[PDB]
């Protein structure tokens, strides 16, 4: 198990209030158990609308620390995607409330909540991942459309790029794996051939 139970009574205050939230009635967040002692959370929110996120829902693994509510949860996106402060290899997250501007009144709740506004507006002069922070500010549309094909194949957002889905089923019937081609191809502005040569160096 057990926490302390300061940290228990939280948790399961926290949990409820997510239960009875209208967020969570209005499909826009969740919260699943993953361990009858609560040091060990999966959450799950919607893409904000109006972003290339819309329609997706992501996943998240959310790690409760002996020590809350004093230290944030470890928080981590386990569905892959596509945004200057989240790592598109690790799912780290880059996020002053989970960092150095946690506050002991904060909740799974308002954490959830603020991973859809962070969808929302992408701080790329503050990245967690360079090249995809690279690519919001040199071509903006490349990024949009780019982050919509994400969602679309790892989030289970509706639409995307048919010159984009083109070139990954061109280079997956070539026989490399589909997730190292998304990944070559976002990396290199989607350029084929030096896609390809990345590719070509595993
Ligand atoms: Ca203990």
């Amino acid at each position: 198990f057990d926490m302390a139970n300061i940290a228990v009574q939280r948790i399961k205050r926290e949990f409820k209030e997510v239960l009875k939230s209208e967020e969570t009635s209005k499909n826009q967040i969740k919260v699943d158990l993953v361990d009858e002692n609560f040091t060990e959370l999966r959450g799950e929110i919607a893409g904000p609308p109006d972003t290339p996120y819309e329609g997706g829902r992501y996943q998240l693994e959310i790690k409760i620390p002996e020590t809350y509510p004093f230290n944030p949860p470890k928080v981590r996106f386990i569905t892959k995607i596509w945004h200057p402060n989240i790592s598109s290899v690790t799912g780290a997250i880059c996020l002053d409330i989970l960092k150095d501007q946690w506050a002991a009144a904060m909740t799974l709740r308002t954490v959830l909540l603020s991973l859809q506004a962070l969808l929302a507006a992408a701080e790329p002069d503050d990245p967690q991942d360079a090249v995809v922070a690279n690519q919001y500010k040199q071509n903006p549309e490349m990024f949009k459309q780019t982050a919509r094909l994400w969602a679309h194949v790892y989030a289970g957002a509706p639409v995307s790029s048919p010159e984009y889905t083109k070139k990954i089923e061109n280079l997956c019937a070539a026989g490399f794996d589909r997730n190292a081609v998304i990944v070559a191809l976002s990396s290199k502005s989607w350029d084929v051939e030096t896609a390809t040569e990345l590719l070509l160096s595993n």
